[PDB]
């Protein structure tokens, strides 16, 4: 696996709509939604530099978005949203699962921490 840098996102100069990969944020009308929303956007502007990194399997879900380990100077995106409580760590067969282990690592302290979500 290899990271590849975007910017605020333009990926090799085209904007496309990107899913963060092993992780479920609540939606917008959900519970924890604009939090989640307002912490990932934070740390995204904040970044001095983005990276995206696709895992060895599909790199587009059925709706044309980038499936996609999402980096902030060098801190993942999606396991900072997941060790706040902000998202939950999803389901995968197969494939597009390496950082799986590190995930769950982060939703365990997050939830034993009580926080968000977990409470």
């Amino acid at each position: 696996l290899h990271k590849e840098p975007a910017t605020l996102l333009m990926y090799k100069g085209q904007p496309m709509t990107f899913r963060l990969l092993l992780v479920d944020t609540p939606e917008f009308n959900e519970k924890y939604g604009p939090e989640a929303s307002a912490f990932e956007k934070k740390m995204k502007e904040n970044a001095k530099k983005i990276e995206v990194e696709f895992d060895k399997g599909q790199r587009t879900d059925k709706y044309g978005r980038g499936l996609a380990y999402i980096y902030a100077d060098g801190k993942m995106v999606n396991e900072a949203l997941v060790r706040q409580g902000l998202a939950k760590v999803a389901y995968v067969y197969k494939g597009n699962n390496t950082h799986e282990q590190l995930l769950r690592k982060a939703e365990a302290q997050a939830k034993k921490e009580k926080l968000n979500i977990w409470s």
